[PDB]
């Protein structure tokens, strides 16, 4: 397991350019979108906690596709203002509730270092 916690200050610097694997190796999971939200990566920790297959959802919209229940101003508004203001970083409460059984989870989603990047952190509450 990489030794990087949740919230940490300087998370996009220790996972700026990350591959895939050493995303698999985080303790919580990590979604990276482009400014659209369409899914550029998605970790091992994030298909346990919702049942997704890490490799089927790349290239899917998160917000149209894969995830309608974060498609509400409390999330998708927070993440394109986010974009638009070049400085995302914002960590809430949410529940995942889209044909799977209602998860309560701390998201923290801070714009990455790569260009068109921005990360969506997730841990169960
Ligand atoms: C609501 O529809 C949430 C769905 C969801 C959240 C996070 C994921 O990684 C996958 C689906």
């Amino acid at each position: 397991m990489e030794h990087v916690a949740f919230g940490s200050e300087d998370i996009e610097n220790t996972l700026a350019k990350m591959d895939d694997g050493q995303l698999d190796g985080l303790a919580f999971g990590a979604i990276q979108l482009d400014g659209d939200g369409n899914i550029l990566q998605y970790n091992a920790a994030e298909g346990d906690i919702t049942g997704r297959d890490p490799k089927q959802v790349i290239g899917k919209n998160f917000f149209k596709d894969v995830a309608p229940c974060t498609d509400s101003p409390e999330f998708y508004g927070k993440f394109k203002e986010g974009v638009a203001s070049g400085n995302l970083n914002t960590m809430f409460e949410y529940t995942f509730d889209y044909q799977m059984t209602p998860t309560k989870v701390k998201v923290h989603m801070k714009k990455a270092l790569s260009g068109d990047s921005y990360w969506v952190f997730v841990k169960r509450v």
